[PDB]
């Protein structure tokens, strides 16, 4: 059965990912196991983590995990499945972020910019811990120019599944209302991701605008609070969060809202019009846990994955549980 064409769109980045001493965290001031932007203090650790010899260069960014993991679902349709639009920069990191995601059947629809060099995360690995040092670079100047450009009308106009990051929203809203209309014209779906708290603390006013056109929304618990904390909703229930979500937020469209908020220890949250339900998680026991930074990535890609070839709502949780656990666990 032939997947829907699916539209990603959020911020690309390589990650330069090996496995590095404790002293290379020391030599740039880095706490163990956290995710930072880089700064003066780890300035020269691209450079560096180049010189180890196990580096490897994978295309990165919350979005073309999604897109990677999704088609990775999909084999079959290599080329004639996914979409994505971000923005690159025409240099050796741009260069392979572009081809490797090719290479795997995603059609690179991106932005080549002057403005900056090509997003990068530097994952610096030892043993089962992953510190994380990102540069956004080009991602941050996406143009209204390309998201008018042929490749990107046609895809949109071609896809029946919209699937953007909330890290969309703090390069520029327009983009995004942009697919949020196109959503409307060929009768499709749109969902976003929260993406991460800070989203709905600091941009609660693009979200705002985004929020009617959104069919699916997704988010884990921390997410989920952070937006009960943007709506003035007092609760710590995730389950009341996900029933206010769904008939509480404006909604303009007519396919209907669904919600899902995971839960990482407890049962993920399902909830539409006709209720809420839950849908039940392993518990990731414990020294197999390598990966705990793309899991919500890989949850959202056999979520779209199966969204896309027609299974209902607990099918496609149940499937992002799946690819989730077999990416933690390498």
């Amino acid at each position: 059965s032939a997947p829907l064409r699916v539209y990603v769109q959020c911020n690309p980045l390589l990650d330069v990912s090996a496995h590095v001493s404790d002293e290379f965290l020391v030599k740039y001031g880095l706490e163990r196991g956290t995710a930072i932007l880089l700064s003066e203090r780890q300035k020269g650790i691209f450079d560096d983590i180049e010189k180890m010899p196990n580096v490897r260069y994978v295309p990165g960014g919350s979005g073309l995990n999604v897109a990677r993991v999704a088609q990775w679902m999909q084999q079959a349709y290599k080329g004639k499945f996914v979409t994505y639009v971000g923005c690159i920069a025409d240099d050796r990191y741009g260069k392979v972020l572009k081809e490797a995601a090719e290479h795997e059947g995603i059609v690179m629809a991106v932005e080549h910019t002057t403005k900056a060099g090509s997003g990068a995360c530097a994952v610096c690995i030892t043993g089962k811990e992953r510190t994380l040092v990102a540069d956004l670079g080009a991602a941050n100047h996406l143009s209204s120019e390309h998201m008018r450009s042929p490749a990107v009308v046609r895809a949109m106009d071609e896809s029946r599944i919209f699937y953007f990051s909330g890290f969309t929203l703090t390069v520029d809203v327009n983009h995004v209302l942009q697919a949020c209309r196109k959503a409307r014209e060929v009768d499709g779906l749109f969902m976003i991701n929260l993406s991460a708290p800070f989203i709905m603390q600091f941009f609660s006013a693009q979200l705002g605008e985004v929020l009617p056109y959104t069919d699916i929304i997704v988010a884990n618990r921390h997410e989920a609070k952070e937006f009960a904390n943007m709506m003035k909703w007092d609760t710590d229930c995730v389950e009341e969060i996900a029933r206010r979500a769904v008939s509480e937020v404006p909604y303009t469209g007519t396919k209907g809202r669904v919600v899902v908020f995971t839960r990482d220890i407890e049962s993920t949250v399902l909830a539409t019009k006709d209720g809420v339900e839950t849908v039940p998680v392993p518990q990731l026991d414990q020294d197999k846990v390598i990966d705990m930074n793309g899991a919500g990535d890989a949850f959202m890609g056999g979520f779209l994955s199966a969204y896309a070839v027609g299974k209902d709502l607990r099918r496609c949780c149940e499937t992002g549980h799946y690819t989730a656990q077999e990416v933690i666990q390498r």
